[PDB]
């Protein structure tokens, strides 16, 4: 059985986090962490969900639990989660990451340590939307020559990144489906005069309000005529199922870069 | 040789824009056009349909009168005009791309029938987006059909007399054909009062008639928790036209059989 | 400072109330009922206050009800307000012609919300689809569109109705000499004058509504979108509040938002 | 009868506003403008339009001729827009704006002149956007104060100004029904690390693509729920239409800075 420790465990996916890997009987919930000036260290992550009592408290620290558990499920801060990834390195732990906002440097510091750890990284644990990159990559070959394409996403008020990693990764999966890098033709703010758009950028644009959970947008624009394709999450739990999933798959898994394609055998 | 193209029905909207298209493209003539034997616009000439000059065609109240003029029909008329100029097809050794919607299923046999001895291209969207549709439909039936309800949704304009659109029982079909189902076993086209609790394996269609909408569809996957769209949007019918041109180009000189745009793209 | 009761405190809405209620910092959550042979009674809101089989128990600890249980159980609680100088909002549905007469009557003397949506949004959307067809109805085609969850029995929805009602009501119409709730076939051209009702089911959607009014060159588009039931709480906490200290009648949404 | 002098006659809008000026039986096509290096001066307007033929040809400056027109229809750039609204003041002539993308002292400059001349400006002249305005305000009363608010708008891509005038607008009308100014609210960008959105703020989102007409949406966000009021423009038409029976009403009245809800009466 997997033993899985939640950073982060307060946190709007830690609560769902915890509650999933509760539910599903091939994972124990082993740990949870919280910032170390927080609130509701030490207290029983049953009790902070309010649903019973587990035998495990909020840690401030993983490293002081690290015999508890075989597998980090990391949706924090790219400093908090570059330091879990660091403590898998040094105790021979894996991660699931699902954490984003990370920048360039970042992400290829995730990349070495996964040469010898065992790492799932994704912008988002649904099904819907790794379906929805392979939608987008039989789209770019067809139209992306001859097309406009923008991103548009929407999440609630407290998302602290613009945009959503998963719209990046969208717009990484067009891009590289053209034989492109997304730096090159990204275009994340349009203020003022910005004169006519060019053939080749990939427009960003992106709204934040209320509780939404998420929607994300890819529009492929033509002359006359338009693709759309949408995916909207509306439970939070879709994404902590698909990422307990991961750390269910990633046990007792070789060291490595995995992503949601790989858990669901998607490529 | 360049393909003469006869244009069914060449005042409504689809023959207005459909005699501009052939016009504009320059590996196609319009030799001929058509019109209900009643209308007011038979005897005129097809540049005044249009405004762009004069060419030397007037619009006949029967193609049969004019068989020598033309290789191909273009018919985005009425099933049962259609049926005729099949037909006529048949007797004259002639080719035929069908825009036409709103068949019954007897009628579709009919076709499917006819297309052992003519060259048929019949497809219920000419437009290039749409066929990229069908395609990304088929991948996420494949995926996600088996545990999700699948719906689809579609507006037109005004105008239009056939629900659900062609278009959408084109994408219904190609849902349920990459799931192994025929879509007459699954469809639901109508909800109304007490209907209970939505079948796991139904296929629901929604249809929205208003203002000039040249048509919007939209497939989703919807499952507890997340949903997928799929949408296409059509803003001008130059594109259909366009596109029907493109396969009247292409049948002309093809091997008697029923064709699709798929088969005219790739 | 509000003391609200809430019937059936173990239902979807129930539940929904308490945690509405109890964020509302304008109200207390002061007691709760189920039914009688329920296994929630005697169990304490927290799942301070108990689950009681009866609320006449509690009166004292209350001025207002709110009620989404079943027809016959809130003409219950409506006697019970008349009894004792009670409140109640009334968020149940289903009611017989003769049980909202009965209703009536009891609204003279008693105060008494009541309506079929408690989504302040949703009667939002009902004063803008009137200004809309005011304006537009009469050039426009308009067209109602919804979007529910798998288990919905009922179709077009009671909402949608309800927008129907609103926009043919403003253009002097009743919705049933206007309304087409299927196109199936060969339908011919659409008439000037109809109201179309679109209908999707699919998976948990909890609720999207749009109506359209469509010119030839542009159109306009009104949605409401519910992603969770507690709008439908919150707003019959927030009717509540409102309706306390209020003199004996028949009070809606519109009357609590100060829609008019 | 109102004679209208249609600057920029050769863009987008300027051949839809011939076009419909033209159609107008109040309303007749008297002049037209264009750039002085542009390839289209000296060309009749009906060539222009490729509707026939008028006495008239596109001028490189339209104070070549002033004794033609009563009332300029002006959807250019900022700059050609503030000579033609100078040029209204030294001729006596009324003028009908469209054009967007005014900096804030320019648009100063415009209220100062329009005490002098005759002005309609609106950021979008299709009578559902002013209804739109109108809903806005409604919402904005009941549900501003509590919800998140924001802006998306989309336009094909050769649009140069973001956000559109039709968005800020939007966003103006909301603001001030509930007693705030725009600019201490707004938010036009949003990238990298955010932070948690503000209570206040009116966040702008901006998609420019194909040849997207007009779609603008204000969103009113809740916790549980949120309501959206969208406007579609499917035909420049629509615009062109409605700057004309503005040009129409303008004629012959008092010198002021007018709106579409004026011209309207909402
Ligand atoms: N890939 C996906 O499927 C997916 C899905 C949901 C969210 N996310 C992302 O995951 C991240 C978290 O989202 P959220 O809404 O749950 O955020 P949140 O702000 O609710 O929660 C983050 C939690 O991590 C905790 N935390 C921060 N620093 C820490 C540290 N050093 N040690 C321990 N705990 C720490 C915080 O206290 C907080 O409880 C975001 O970057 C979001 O974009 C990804
Ligand atoms: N596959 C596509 O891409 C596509 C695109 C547009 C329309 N359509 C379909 O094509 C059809 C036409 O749409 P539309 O707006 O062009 O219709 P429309 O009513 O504007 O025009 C159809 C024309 O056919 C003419 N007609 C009818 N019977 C005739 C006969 N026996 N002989 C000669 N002319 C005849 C009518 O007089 C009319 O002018 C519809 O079924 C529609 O659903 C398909
Ligand atoms: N209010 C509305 O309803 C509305 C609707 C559509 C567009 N617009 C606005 O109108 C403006 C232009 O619109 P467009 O899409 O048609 O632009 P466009 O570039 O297609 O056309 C602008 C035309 O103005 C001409 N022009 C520029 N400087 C000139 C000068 N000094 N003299 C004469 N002509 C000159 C250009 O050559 C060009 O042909 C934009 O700011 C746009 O946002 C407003
Ligand atoms: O791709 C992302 O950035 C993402 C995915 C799911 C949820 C969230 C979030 O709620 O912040 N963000
Ligand atoms: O699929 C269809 O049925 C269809 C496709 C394009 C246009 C129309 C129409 O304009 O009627 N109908
Ligand atoms: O609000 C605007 O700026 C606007 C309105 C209509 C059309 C256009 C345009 O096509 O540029 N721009």
């Amino acid at each position: 059985m997997v033993r899985i420790a939640v950073a982060g465990a307060a946190g709007r996916m830690g609560r769902n986090l915890v509650k999933a890997a509760h539910h599903n009987p091939v994972a124990k919930v082993a740990a949870g962490s919280e910032r170390p000036e927080s609130s509701l260290v030490g207290v029983d992550l049953g009790e902070l969900c309010g649903e019973g009592k587990f035998d495990v408290v909020v840690c401030d620290d993983l490293a002081k639990q690290i015999d508890q558990f075989d597998v980090i499920i990391d949706f924090t801060a790219p400093a908090s989660t570059l330091n879990n990834l660091a403590l898998c390195q040094q105790y021979g732990k894996s991660i699931v990451i699902g954490t984003t906002g990370f920048t360039e440097e970042q992400r290829e510091q995730i990349d070495l340590v996964a040469q010898q750890v065992p790492v799932v990284m994704a912008p988002n644990y649904s099904v819907g939307v790794n379906l929805v990159f392979k939608l987008l990559e039989k789209a770019a070959k067809v139209m992306g020559d001859y097309c406009d394409i923008e991103i548009v996403e929407a999440h609630h008020r407290h998302k602290v990144d613009a945009p959503s990693g998963t719209a990046i990764g969208m717009g990484e999966a067009i891009a590289g489906a053209m034989g492109n890098k997304l730096s090159d033709v990204a275009v994340y703010a349009r203020e003022g005069i910005t004169g006519e758009r060019t053939k080749d950028e990939i427009g960003f644009a992106t709204i934040r309000a209320g509780d939404i959970v998420g929607e994300h947008t890819a529009m492929f624009a033509d002359i006359g005529e338009r693709v759309e394709i949408t995916h909207k999450a509306t439970d939070r739990m879709t994404f902590a199922n698909g990422a307990v999933k991961a750390a269910v798959w990633l046990h007792e898994k070789p060291a490595g870069f995995y992503t949601m394609t790989d858990v669901l055998g998607l490529n």
